[PDB]
Parts: C-alpha cells; sequence; structure tokens
DNA sequence: GGGGTCCT
DNA sequence: AGGACCC
C-alpha cells in the first residue's frame, strides 16, 4: 500500500535557539561554535561567505563581524529538540527522530481519514501548500496525487504550530517513504516546503550528482563504491547485483541498490524516550590512567545529571577507546541504582573495564574516551 | 570532531 | 563487541 511520509528539518537548529534565547542576536550574523569550528548558523551569517562545518579562523576571515556562541553545551539543544518531537506527536502518535532537528511521521492514516471526511464536491477543492517538486503538473483524478496534497497542508499545519508554538522555522518534504520526503525537503530552503509526485521520483534522483548524498550510503559504502568504478547514480542503477552482491553482501547490496531507484520501504519507527545517553571527548594524547582517571570523572559528572532527570534507571554501563573504536560493558550492581554517593564506585567499574580492555602495565596512547549509560528500565 | 540509532 | 548509518 501506498504511504504519504513528512520529513521535517528545522533551519540550522542551534543558530535557531541561540538568537530565541538572546534576541540580542536576531539581528546579527551568527556561529555556534564547537572547539576550534563552527558547526552551524544563521542564514544572515551564511552570507557574508560562512559555511556549515567551517575553521573559526578563517570564519572572522571571511565575516570580520561574526558573533559567536558556545555549543558544546547540547542541553538547551535537547530540550527543544524534544519539544519539537513532542509537538508533532500530537497529530500522528508515530514520530521518527534523526538527529536533534530532523523528524519522519507517517501521515497515511491521517490522510486517509481527511478523505473520508470530504464531500465528492469538494473534491476538486483540494489544493497544495508549498512547492510541487520539479514544477509538475497536478492531477487531481489521480488519487495518489490527492493524498500527497493533503500530505503538503497538514506539513503546513504542523510548520505552522511549530512556529506559533515554539518559534521554530523549518522545512518540509512530503513523498511516498522516507528516502523521498527526506531527499525532496531540503530542494527549498529555507522555511519552506515541497511535495513530490511519483511521476517526479526519477528527476530527483538523479539531480543528485555524488553517489554518497543519498541518506544510507554513507563513507564506507561510497568507498566500497567509488572503488567499484561507481560515482553516479545511474552507475549504481545499472550495475550489475550479484557482483554487488558478491562484494557487499547480499543484505546491503539488495537494499542500496533499491535506494538508487528511490525505493524505501522502511517504516517511520516511533522512537519514544532515549534508549542511551553519553558524553564524548578526544584529543591528541592521553598516555596515563591517573589522567583517563580525570577525563573518566569529569564524563561521569555531567552524565549524572541527564541520567538523573529522566526517570527510568540505566542497568548497564559501558566505556568506549579510540587508540577504530572498541567497547567493553558490564551490568551496574543493583545497590548502585541509588541516589548519597555513586560517583567513586561508579570511576572503581569503569576503570576495571578500562584495564581489561587496556594494559597499563605497558604504554599506551588515546585519542578519545567516551561513557555510556543505557539498558534503561 | 561530538551524540545517538540500528544490523549483525 | 563491533560495524555501519544518521545529524
Ligand atoms: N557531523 C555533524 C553534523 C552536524 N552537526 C550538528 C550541527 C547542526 O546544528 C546539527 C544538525 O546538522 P544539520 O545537517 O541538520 O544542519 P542544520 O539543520 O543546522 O542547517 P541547515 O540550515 O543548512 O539545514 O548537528 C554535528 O555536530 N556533527
Ligand atoms: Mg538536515
Ligand atoms: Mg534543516
Ligand atoms: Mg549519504
Amino acid at each position: 500500500s501506498s504511504r504519504v511520509i513528512v520529513h521535517v528539518d528545522l533551519d540550522c537548529f542551534y543558530a535557531q535557539v541561540e538568537m530565541i534565547s538572546n534576541p540580542e542576536l536576531k539581528d546579527k550574523p551568527l556561529g555556534v561554535q564547537q572547539k576550534y569550528l563552527v558547526v552551524t548558523c544563521n542564514y544572515e551569517a551564511r552570507k557574508l561567505g560562512v559555511k556549515k562545518l567551517m575553521n573559526v579562523r578563517d570564519a572572522k576571515e571571511k565575516c570580520p563581524q561574526l558573533v559567536l556562541v558556545n555549543g558544546e553545551d547540547l542541553t538547551r539543544y535537547r530540550e527543544m529538540s524534544y519539544k519539537v518531537t513532542e509537538l508533532l506527536e500530537e497529530f500522528s502518535p508515530v514520530v521518527e527522530r534523526l538527529g536533534f532537528d530532523e523528524n519522519f511521521v507517517d501521515l497515511t492514516e491521517m490522510v486517509e481519514k481527511r478523505l473520508q471526511q470530504l464531500q465528492s464536491d469538494e473534491l476538486s477543492a483540494v489544493t497544495v501548500s508549498g512547492h510541487v517538486y520539479n514544477n509538475q503538473s497536478i492531477n487531481l483524478l489521480d488519487v495518489l496525487h490527492i493524498r500527497l496534497l493533503v500530505g503538503s497542508q497538514i506539513a503546513a499545519e504542523m510548520r505552522e504550530a511549530m512556529y506559533n508554538q515554539l518559534g521554530l522555522t523549518g522545512c518540509a518534504g512530503v513523498a511516498s517513504n522516507k528516502l523521498l520526503a527526506k531527499l525532496v525537503s531540503g530542494v527549498f530552503k529555507p522555511n519552506q516546503q515541497t511535495v513530490l509526485l511519483p511521476e517526479s521520483c526519477q528527476h530527483l534522483i538523479h539531480s543528485l550528482n555524488h553517489i554518497k548524498e543519498i541518506p544510507g550510503i554513507g563513507y564506507k559504502t561510497a568507498k566500497c563504491l567509488e572503488a567499484l568504478g561507481i560515482n553516479s547514480v545511474r552507475d549504481l542503477q545499472t550495475f550489475s547485483p550479484k557482483i554487488l552482491e558478491k562484494e557487499l553482501g547480499i543484505s546491503v547490496a539488495q537494499r542500496i541498490q533499491k535506494l538508487s531507484f528511490g525505493e524505501d520501504n522502511s517504516p517511520v519507527i516511533l522512537s519514544g524516550p532515549p534508549q542511551s545517553f553519553s558524553e564524548e571527548d578526544s584529543f591528541k594524547k592521553c598516555s596515563s590512567e591517573v589522567e583517563a582517571k580525570n577525563k573518566i570523572e569529569e564524563l561521569l559528572a555531567s552524565l549524572l545529571n541527564r541520567v538523573c532527570q529522566d526517570g527510568r534507571k540505566p542497568h548497564t554501563v559501558r566505556l568506549i577507546i579510540r587508540r577504530g573504536r572498541e567497547s567493553r560493558q558490564c551490568p551496574i550492581p543493583s545497590h548502585v541504582i541509588q541516589k548519597y554517593d555513586v560517583m567513586t564506585p561508579m570511576v572503581d567499574i569503569l576503570m576495571k573495564l578500562f584495564r581489561n580492555m587496556v594494559n597499563v602495565k605497558m604504554p599506551f596512547h588515546l585519542t578519545l574516551l567516551s561513557v555510556c549509560f543505557c539498558n534503561l528500565k
């Protein structure tokens, strides 16, 4: 059966939140700073040369009058992240999150109802909100076109609600699966929406240049295909299956080629509460158990705060180390789930993990350490 | 780089 | 426990 999915994408997320936080930035070109970088920035400041994920030095050299705020505390950001998700769940319960500023909702059932309450008379009255991709002419006699136009209206409603109620602007993409919804949502930015009719499905996939532009084909898989002389969507569309299956495995091969055609049958998953929490830290060198201890203490500190709130409790903790990652994990003892000291017993366990994984007696060098709580009940 | 999902 | 993807 034919679905109707909507993808929602918040214009420069962290950027938006900062302004909404300190109005005294609305007028001013702005970049959120993570360490030495500018990971996002408002559109006002995009005009002056700035680009996502750019070096802060080059930044000001590109825009002397560039404000800077710190988005190394992702705390303000995820409150909004979930306010957005909750706002949308009120529409349809099934809402899939992707990162902090992206949402998928399945509108198929909500659309059928709107129509199953639409007098056969006013059927021609149905119209579109936002852009129709490739300016493709509407065909109202084609039920599929009808179910998608409604789709656009709900999206327009959702985008207005986000704005009126949360003050956030965003883009929307309405198509027949998550893949196309995602791709069509960025055709018109910022703060605008685009819908995709099926007859223009092939135009959209071919508009893509590098093969790694399709959601799902990431770093590894690209280099795999780039090696095979596969660079375009048509290259991939036309490549031999069997050779791909041999080279990528039947699981991947089958899926990612379907993707080259714009076929995606994966469902909108309900995300609900966060399955896990974590804090990260990378760096040039770390050759001591003791300073590992210091880091491991900090991270532990930061986590205990969210892990605190939430509600439900974590029943497993893990340790991750980059020297290519590797991890260890074990249940947290029953008496530990109890909040009045909790630190020292934790670092004790963590160190135990950090020692069976590493040979301390000998020299060692990590560029990254993480701590993760999960298995929440 | 710095969170989080899922497949296996 | 590790590997891939997403942002
Ligand atoms: N590898 C990455 C990718 C992005 N981000 C951060 C910066 C963004 O604020 C947020 C989501 O990235 P997006 O691709 O969604 O960018 P925006 O929605 O912020 O920008 P745009 O206005 O161009 O859509 O996550 C990050 O830290 N690490
Ligand atoms: Mg995005
Ligand atoms: Mg966006
Ligand atoms: Mg990709």
